[PDB]
């Protein structure tokens, strides 16, 4: 199916991700994703919260378990409503708390983007 994919596109974000074509399992590891029953990998950090377990939104990610594919969104701290993190550069402490993420993602052979 077409739900996995090779790039992702945060909603209103002007930056796609590409899923690196190279990406190892041990890596994934290594960056705090967890191989579930299934073999999918999954990863999630809370973004800027206002004290404990309420965090304005969620980071999640998904990597397929054969390693071809991903999924990636941006949810309200509920970990479930779609959230627009942005659109009007509205959260912006969110934003670089996001791209200080990925940037790890990037630097070790997870993701790329253009
Ligand atoms: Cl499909």
């Amino acid at each position: 199916g077409m739900a996995y994919t090779t790039t992702v596109k945060l909603d209103g974000d002007t930056k796609t991700y590409t899923l690196s074509p190279t990406v190892k399992k041990y890596t994934l590891m290594d960056l705090g994703f967890v191989k579930g029953r299934s073999g999918a990998f999954s990863f999630e950090r809370s973004l800027d919260p206002t004290s404990p377990y309420q965090a304005a939104f969620k980071l999640k990610m998904t990597v397929n378990a054969d390693l071809t594919g991903f999924k990636m969104t941006t949810v309200t701290g509920n970990g479930v409503q779609r959230a627009n993190i942005f659109k009007n550069d509205a959260h912006p402490e969110a934003v670089e708390q996001l791209r200080y993420i990925l940037a790890n993602f990037i630097e070790r052979d997870i993701l790329t983007t253009d």
